[PDB]
């Protein structure tokens, strides 16, 4: 709480308003954290997935995946991307865990600074099922497709090493601070090494 006032205020200087996304597997805070991070930073904070849904006029996304697929959300999620990479700055932007895919993306993401929160499939399947077998099979099947592509970020928060380090029981006692803390930790330390 004060630390994360301290910790912010640290970061700002090598920030130079660049901007932050969050990605992650489905379920891993990104939102949660990347508000708090926003409002550390004095940031404006923006989902994408909420931004495209309510750019959709008169339709929802609901619609769009059983008439058009998978693929045509892809579109409407990069144009929201570009949008916000080339016309915002000093924003945080938590996106959807489907965002990392598409190549296209990256280009507009690494103009500014990515944080993926490695939050255990385990831990996604216990956070998911509160059926926890079935949640993991789920989230196995996309981690085997998506894996490698949260890897290109520019930090990593890994929600395993948080909890040994402060000495808890599972990533489940974690708070959303607490994560925000390590997240800015490891963006500074990304920052510090250019």
């Amino acid at each position: 709480q004060q630390i994360l006032k301290k910790k912010a205020e640290e970061v700002k200087p090598y920030l130079n308003g660049r901007s932050m996304y969050l990605v992650g597997m489905m379920g891993s805070g990104k939102t949660t954290v990347g508000k708090i991070m926003a409002r550390s930073l004095g940031y404006t904070f923006f989902d994408c997935d909420t931004l495209i849904e309510q750019a959709m006029k008169g339709t929802s996304v609901a619609e769009i995946f059983e008439h058009f697929g998978e693929s045509v959300f892809r579109e409407k999620e990069t144009e929201a991307l570009k949008k916000l990479s080339l016309m915002y700055h000093q924003v945080v932007v938590s996106t959807g865990g489907g965002a990392v895919i598409r190549p296209i993306n990256w280009k507009y993401m690494h103009k500014g600074i990515s944080i993926w929160l490695d939050v255990p499939l385990e831990a996604l399947a216990h956070r998911i099922a509160a059926t926890y077998t079935a949640a993991l099979n789920r989230l196995s099947t996309i981690w085997d497709a998506r894996g490698e592509a949260y890897t290109k970020a520019s930090a990593r928060v890994s929600l395993e090493n948080i909890t040994l380090k402060l000495g808890y029981r599972s990533v489940s006692d974690l708070t959303p601070a607490e994560i925000a803390i390590e997240a800015f930790e490891q963006v500074q330390s990304y920052l510090e090494k250019e």
